[PDB]
C-alpha cells in the first residue's frame, strides 16, 4: 500500500473526516473500525480523540487498500494517518473503536488492528471497561 497526501478540511466524528484529496473535498470513512455514534456512550470521546489527532497533525495522509475506494454513500475508504500514526489503529488501541467492517480485499491492516484491540481489551479501556 502507498500513503498519499491530503489536508484536513474538517473533523466530523470518531470514524469520518473531511479531507482534501487530489484537490477535491471528500468525506473519508476510516477502514476496519467502528466508533460509537456521537449520541452513544464513548461517541463524544471518540469524536474528540480523532479531532485532536487530525487537527494537531502537521501531515495527514491517505492510504487506500486493494479494494473498493469509495463506499455506497460516496465516502472515501482509506486508512488515515496523522504524522505517521494511523488513526484507525490508535482509536482501537484506546478502546474508542471496535475492529469492524472487515471486507475481503480491503483488509490489509486487519491483524495489526486486532492486536491493538486485544491490548485495549486487556487494559479494560473505555469501551472495554
Ligand atoms: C467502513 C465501511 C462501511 N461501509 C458501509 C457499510 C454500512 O452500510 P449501512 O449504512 O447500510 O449500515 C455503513 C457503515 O458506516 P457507518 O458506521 O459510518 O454508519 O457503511 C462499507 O461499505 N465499507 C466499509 O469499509
Ligand atoms: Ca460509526
Amino acid at each position: 500500500l502507498h500513503k498519499e497526501p491530503a489536508t484536513l478540511i474538517k473533523a466530523i466524528d470518531g470514524d469520518t473526516v473531511k479531507l482534501m484529496y487530489k484537490g477535491q473535498p471528500m468525506t473519508f470513512r476510516l477502514l476496519l473500525v467502528d466508533t460509537p455514534e456521537f449520541n452513544e456512550k464513548y461517541g463524544p470521546e471518540a469524536s474528540a480523540f480523532t479531532k485532536k489527532m487530525v487537527e494537531n497533525a502537521k501531515k495527514i495522509e491517505v492510504e487506500f487498500d486493494k479494494g473498493q475506494r469509495t463506499d455506497k454513500y460516496g465516502r472515501g475508504l482509506a486508512y488515515i494517518y496523522a504524522d505517521g500514526k494511523m488513526v484507525d489503529e490508535a482509536l482501537v488501541r484506546q478502546g474508542l473503536a471496535k475492529v469492524a467492517y472487515v471486507y475481503k480485499g480491503n483488509n490489509t491492516h486487519e491483524q495489526l488492528l486486532r492486536k491493538a484491540e486485544a491490548q485495549a481489551k486487556k487494559e479494560k479501556l473505555n469501551i472495554w471497561s
